[PDB]
């Protein structure tokens, strides 16, 4: 598996390709994301922490952004406030294993040379495009602010002040990424992974939405929340457990089972998996039993890791 | 004649008059207006520039803001050149008499503790006030920027940023100057003047729809100018002429006339003049004439000081 397949491997898309293969060429490459600052870091977050790991073990110089300013301009609280939340997700995203560069957005968001680009690409962005771009990301509103259409310029703007060679994402961020792509000269890589669906199923997951596992989650807490989930049996379109059973578990995978139902099964991919799902062979609370103990044993060295603070 | 009706003459609308009877009481006092820099200074811009004069003789500190970085806002162009018809626009208000401070917006509109305030007034204002306030002010765009909801808070932060008292404009600036009474802790106090009719009777007066009186241009231009003017007999609403005659004449006033068309008679008033041109006693023609060579006298020494710097 090369490096190339590797960063591919639980992405949704890479804008492009062939552009990722150029820069995987270089010896000096940098990739990086923003967070706005979340009370809760989720299973979400953790998925595209993963994937800068990736990107880091591929030789990548892996800078994340506490994204203390767009959280600002998103309606999140004060600024003071916001950057302290920052300063907690920068110590789980360490507790998660990734030694990286953390920056808060505020540190160069309001140097002149950035305001003045800012205002350079407001005049190249309609109104129109700015809010379709804010669309999955935007908290909100009847009644929504201007704050909403600079945030998407101040994102654009953050990959070319940076200079950064690949941008990675959620796929909630990708009309930005494209706006970017059209509006600045250097041309910046899109890695966008998935979004994770709510256990309800109702949503994708958020740490506003009370739809998430944290990853400091109890155990007990987890294996409550997964408990309830949605989880149709034969259904893997929109079904959380199953998803995470793709982004989170290690295959091989031993599935206990009473012998009543089957005894214990070896399921040696997530493909394999998804077969013994949707043939109604495997049942939603087996799954979700597996999916539950193998995701608490997955999160147990960063719970850990963050409770020998207290 | 008081100080506080000084001012008030020829204005549309102090908000509020109790507030700037408040100001009038103190002896430091300072009084503003911006301008979008315009490759012609014309009869609007004098008219606000004799308030400006009005309120430099009651005692007020004047500054004129060289509007660069709005003007970039709005699509007039490149700062550099915008800021070179700026010192132009400085040396015609300085040849209509004016002396006062000059700056450009951008001498602190880039200032990282501006830019904050802009992005917290971005937050209370929402985009549907925004772009009401701009109705009057915008460049015709089919596709309307981010950059034009910017630019009202851009003007509301420049009032609260410089601590002015007193804020002058033209009635399309009142919908931005109500956001900044509403939005900021410190009232500012309102003047605005009208908003000229153009020659031809169809809109308002400005450098960009070529309907205009420059108050350098030659004084056959005037007179070819205002020889072509909508002025309609015993029409006063939207008639240029008459607007000229109330807001830059001085009475009482002759109106030079053939015997054979009543000979020359002498007006007291404006208002005698508007009583005498609804009354159908006082032909197009011949307020046209008088109008034209008495503005003609009024401008000569402006247009004569800058043609000596030739
Ligand atoms: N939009 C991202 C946060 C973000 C990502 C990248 C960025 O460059 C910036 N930024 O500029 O502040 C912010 C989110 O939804 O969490
Ligand atoms: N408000 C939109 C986009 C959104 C989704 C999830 C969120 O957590 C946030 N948010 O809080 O900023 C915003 C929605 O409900 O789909
Ligand atoms: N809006 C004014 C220009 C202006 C007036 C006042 C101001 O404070 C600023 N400004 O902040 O740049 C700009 C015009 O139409 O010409
Ligand atoms: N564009 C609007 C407002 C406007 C009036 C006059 C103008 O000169 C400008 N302008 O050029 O910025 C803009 C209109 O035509 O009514
Ligand atoms: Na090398
Ligand atoms: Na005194």
């Amino acid at each position: 598996m090369d490096e190339f397949e590797m960063i591919k491997r639980n992405t949704s898309e890479i804008i492009s390709e062939e552009e990722l293969r150029e820069v995987l060429k270089k010896d000096e490459k940098s990739a990086h994301i923003g967070f706005e600052p979340s009370g809760k870091i989720h299973l979400g977050h953790y998925l595209q922490i993963k994937k800068m790991i990736d990107l880091q073990n591929a030789g990548f110089d892996i800078i994340i952004l506490l994204a203390d300013l767009c959280a600002y301009l998103n309606q999140k609280g004060e600024l003071d406030e916001i950057r302290k939340i920052g300063d907690y997700n920068k110590k789980v995203f360490e507790a998660m294993g990734l030694k990286a560069k953390y920056v808060y957005g505020s540190e160069f968001q309001l140097d002149k040379d950035y305001t003045l680009n800012v205002y350079r690409l407001a005049l190249k962005t309609t109104l129109k495009r700015a809010r379709r771009s804010m669309e999955l990301i935007a908290r909100e509103d009847e009644n929504p602010k201007v704050a909403e259409v600079i945030y998407p310029i101040m994102q654009v703007n953050c990959a070319h002040y940076r200079g950064v060679d690949v941008a990675v994402g959620g796929m909630e961020q990708r009309k930005i990424h494209m706006l970017a792509r059209e509006l600045l000269p250097k041309k910046v890589v899109c890695i966008h992974n998935p979004v994770l669906t709510g256990l309800d199923g109702e949503g994708k997951m958020s740490s506003s939405k009370g739809n998430f596992i944290a990853v400091d989650d109890s155990p007990e807490e987890i294996r409550a929340k997964i408990k309830k989930a949605y989880c149709p049996a034969g259904v893997v379109e929109g079904n959380p457990i199953m998803e995470i059973a793709k982004y989170f578990l290690e295959y091989p995978l031993t599935i206990k089972r009473p012998e009543k139902f089957g005894g214990d099964l070896t399921v040696n991919s997530y493909e394999e998996l998804e077969s013994l799902f949707k043939n109604k062979e495997l049942h939603p609370m087996d799954l979700k039993n597996a999916v539950a103990e193998e995701l608490i044993k997955i999160l147990e060295p960063i719970r850990k890791r963050l409770l020998e603070h207290h």
